[PDB]
């Protein structure tokens, strides 16, 4: 059980502070690839690469870096109502050829009806679970070289095909989380890896038990992941240092509500598991701060859990995947990937 | 008045031989970037990147190509009902931000119900236009910055906004063709350059005064490009020799059916203009067939009409990019693109 | 024994036509990529990158194709007296750490007496091949990490070491040439592999044989490789139409000598062995011209000497690269190289 | 007068701390290519890329970026004894024609007798500056398209010639730096752009004054360029912090005998200039250290000294440039570089 270690391209922006544009640092192309080189040289067996109205296209990002980069692999989102499970099939198919089976795929259920709207989706909390389902169906099958005739309450298509199949057997693989029921039993049913979010190594346990037991339920078992934000310094102290310089521009009522928020700093919320990165949307909600030893014990904690993937990230994301690639690497048992040879012509 | 050339990138396959997979060349990013590389460096304006379910997806190839090509330009197409006119402009926002203002935009209305119902479209020969209609409308307003509400028959979208623009302004190149009047009127009212295909130029004169009265009708005025395939050879004999060459293993029946088919070889509908690479569906319908100066001057011809952009191709397309490049672009005037500088940071 | 297929940069032009600037096509950087990444995909074993006043210099050309290729090696020139070997073993340990043990050394002594007085370099026709055995000693043992005290007739360091080690080991392989008795000699006394030019089989083994022979006498054995340009065609009759096509531009008086020069068309001195490829210095002397079979026949053949290494070249070098590559290797056993994985960080 | 920013690429190993492998960071292409694009994309003029035994091959290295960098120049060491004058006439006419104008040179006249006795070079302190005078001036008139026959006290060659001109007229801009009165009058004679190391204002101003004033005894007018190392931060704490962490490995007798060489923090020759960045060799002499405004002002005084030339530097490498170019950069006035437009073909 080596540890597959994920990396994260920042699309919606980077820079050395939270909640504001001071240190803040342009997201480009030449950025992007400043990342995705550097995870792909550092060891990182892939970056997850976010969705939403607030990040540039994932798909698009990911594909305009596989020449760049040889062994990395892209964990992109794939929306479920907001296009047909058909052309995403299609496009996972393309982008698993043409970077020659370094696609990874996240499906994400969207949760922002404001968000969807703008898209064309009106389905309420129920109806965006049961689309999910529906489009996974297609979606897998189609990947795996079938001809599919579908008709449920929200997808709808006949005599659907890919022509072109993809790299990865049976197809690319499949992430999805979520603590609700509903996601849980999705996961539990179709995805290939559980995707949970860093919470005491206790909470994380009894999650991981509940979709291990439901995926039994299919005869199925199936893998698991966590999001990790990571602040890995030399000792503790310039850790902890770097987690309150991080969140420094925060505005004051922010940090004051925070404190309120976390009755029994208080962000604290288990031994090196800080909360702080949480206080602003868009990144991971909490975060291992510390020194080496102390970072890859709770990381080794978690993996005990029965985790095997950790999608990490950190401020600036070019810097700090080089932080936690030298700091951390070193101390845990990283799996390392390899160049795929080409295709045979 | 400079020529903007315009190449092919052949993602359903390449080869030296119509119908048959004989003398076939395997289509992979690899050789794709090839291609893209040598338009790229040859001068080409841009390279069209074909739609349909037989090719592997135009956006992400188009967008594996960035860190590769530095000034080529990439025309890909743009279904209506099979996505979402939010999303799609979204997509097309970031093909033109990280490719910093080189994105294209080539809208294509389906015409094959079986594909359509394939992705989940349902649209009959009128529908399909209006969908379409509706489709563009949108797409084109979110990339000039505004938020759309929008409840026609087939789009509805509520609050649809871009967060982020596109670079060229007022926004990407919109293309659009067909012969249709319904088409004609979209294209005169909404796309920037009516495409069209490479008919004897007597014919094309009147499709272009058509569209071009049919433009003014709407205070606008557009521009025109003809699609057409180039078998440009140092003689007229190598030429029309490459000609026969490239359909030689087509079935008898085939061939001979195309005979009966034009009944006043007999594919030569016009001097130097050849009907033999339309036996086979998947590329351009006529081809310039001859020397240079014959070609040139066919091109010219049709320059003559109002056309400024010229999309051609060549089996296979990696060779003939280069043949036309230096048999063809000596003597013509040929509109030479820049590389793009940097953004501000 | 499997057959190393090997390809060549033309660094001095290209085009269709020998000795003519008609029908050129210039030679940058982009060109040469073109080339090497055609070459790299193909599944050559990797280029020759020629050496003289007229070249641009292999080394940096070599380089600037590392970030371009992932397996493809190159097989770049070694000049004796023209420069240190100190320096040439520093630059070539550089070569090969970053191409990622992809480098290759073909020692060329130096034979025109005006180009090295331009050099700086002024030695008779034995000197040059004395500094050359000086050259190579020295050269060979920095590479396998020893200090050397050399001071011989024409070579002299004290205290010569490289702080940085080659990849390959013992060190990357080393080629080279040449019919003169004293070539033969350095040859099967320090290189790997002796490239011997495209004479007739009989000829060719009569070659082989001495070479062994003569490495044999120090207790070695070495690899054999020969220099062939290829025209190969679908039938004899486009092989032999293309090869006549492609010295159509010559100058009447060379055609004409030729065939005087040829006493016993002439210029077939052996079944599918064709010279009229060398009435032109600065590529191969003669050239396997026919059909695939037929090609593959005479290389088999030549294979059969106990060659291994095959370094062929077209006109033009990027389209004549697929040429072979489609028309030749499916009729081989060819070797396909591999990426090499990254070196631990 | 914007001033020109270049960076450096620490081809002889970089990390987080001087004098120990501890923190230390890997030097392979990949890490080499990451600065690189770093530069690039940040506006810097150029890199500097050091000579040396302890180096690998600054030409080869520049080279193999050219693919990957579109407007950074490379300021390449140039070595006279070590090397023929027409051979590295040769490769500079390559550098620039491959990366289509963007080559710099720099002149290093050897000053460690050990390392160019292991390159064969026996010359002593004078004789290094005449063959470095005579190598120069070969070198030059090589470049500018001279075929030159020169019989010197060390140089000679006969009909030398380069039968490729360079991108760039005259010739390739050439540096060359040195405070002996011998280096002085070199640069004062043949260079355009004399380099001096960072010493407190009033000594830089007096050097400068001393070449200009040998410039003009020659009808010359040189530009003027100083080598600092810069640690800035957001305030002076956390750079004179940041400075104290850089050398927190090195030899406690290391930094005893520091302090007692500097008897008049002992390491701060002037305000905000520390020299501790010199207590090991490899890099530069002194370090800015200090906040934006602070560095920008000490920058600027030496702008109003007659610089347009700054090459920085700082550990690690990757991550500073983007200190720099972040903390730094919007307090100057940073010429901002071009991507040269493709040469026509």
């Amino acid at each position: 059980m080596s540890l597959n270690m994920f990396w994260f391209l920042p699309t919606h922006g980077d820079g050395h502070y939270l909640g504001t544009e001071e240190g803040s640092r342009p997201v480009d192309h030449g950025y992007l690839q400043q990342i995705a080189q550097a995870a792909d040289r550092l060891g990182y067996t892939g970056v997850l690469i976010p969705t939403g109205r607030s990040c540039e296209d994932a798909w698009l990002v990911a594909a305009s870096m596989i020449p760049v980069t040889q062994r990395l692999k892209f964990l992109v989102a794939l929306r479920p109502s907001v296009t047909s499970p058909t052309v995403a099939a299609r496009q996972a198919a393309t982008l698993d050829r043409l970077s020659n089976g370094r696609a990874l795929f996240n499906l994400v259920t969207g949760s922002d009806p404001q968000e969807l709207a703008g898209d064309g989706v009106f389905l309420d909390h129920s109806e965006r679970y049961e689309a999910s389902a529906e489009f996974t169906q297609v979606w897998r099958r189609l990947l795996q070289r079938e001809t599919v005739d579908f008709n449920g309450k929200h997808i709808h298509v006949r005599g659907a095909k890919l022509l072109f199949p993809a790299i990865q057997q049976p197809y690319p693989p499949l992430y999805f989380g979520g603590s609700s029921d509903v996601a849980q039993e999705l996961a539990a049913e179709q995805v290939d890896l559980y995707l949970t979010w860093g919470e005491p190594p206790e909470l994380v346990k009894e999650k991981i038990e509940q979709v291990r037991a439901k995926a039994a339920a299919h005869g199925r078992k199936i893998r698991f992941g966590i999001r990790l934000h990571v602040i890995v310094r030399e000792t503790n102290d310039e850790a902890w240092q770097a987690a309150e310089r991080l969140i420094s521009h925060l505005d004051d009522e922010t940090i004051a509500k925070a404190q309120a928020a976390f009755a029994r700093d208080n962000l604290e919320i288990s031994p090196n598991l800080w909360a702080g990165v949480g206080l602003v949307r868009g990144g991971a909600g909490t975060a291992l701060v510390g020194d080496g030893p102390t970072v890859a014990a709770r990381i080794n904690e978690y993996a005990a859990l029965g985790i095997d993937s950790f999608v990490l990230s950190g401020y600036p994301h070019l810097e700090e995947a080089y932080r936690v690639g030298e700091l951390l690497f070193p101390l845990l048992d990283v799996a390392i990937p390899e160049i795929p040879q080409p295709q045979p012509l």
